[PDB]
């Protein structure tokens, strides 16, 4: 939820409505709204890192547990 994202520092670089360093969380949610297994894809982006999907700054891998990355992913998809 928002608190889990704040706790795991997502919000230093992301906001729900606006682009900060990474894209707006609602834009991710909208982009992947019809991707199959979106949440599994996103959870692996959160843990594994990201480059080039939204611009030139890469997202570092985030050290979160499997359950928190999945929960962050599920929550993000609700944001559209
Ligand atoms: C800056 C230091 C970041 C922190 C801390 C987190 N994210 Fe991030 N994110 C950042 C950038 C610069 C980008 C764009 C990367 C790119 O490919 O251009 C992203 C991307 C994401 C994504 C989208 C991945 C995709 O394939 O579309 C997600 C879902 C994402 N970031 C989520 C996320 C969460 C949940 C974080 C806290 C654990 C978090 N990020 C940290 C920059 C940064």
């Amino acid at each position: 939820d928002a608190d889990l994202a704040k706790k795991n520092n997502c919000i230093a670089c992301h906001q729900v409505e606006t682009k900060v360093v990474g894209p707006a969380l609602k834009d991710i949610a909208a982009k992947y709204a019809d991707k199959d297994d979106a949440a599994t894809y996103l959870a692996g982006k959160i843990k594994g890192g990201s480059s080039g999907v939204w611009g030139q700054i890469p997202m570092p891998p985030v050290n979160v547990s499997d359950a928190d990355a999945k929960a962050l992913a599920d929550w993000i998809l609700t944001l559209k």
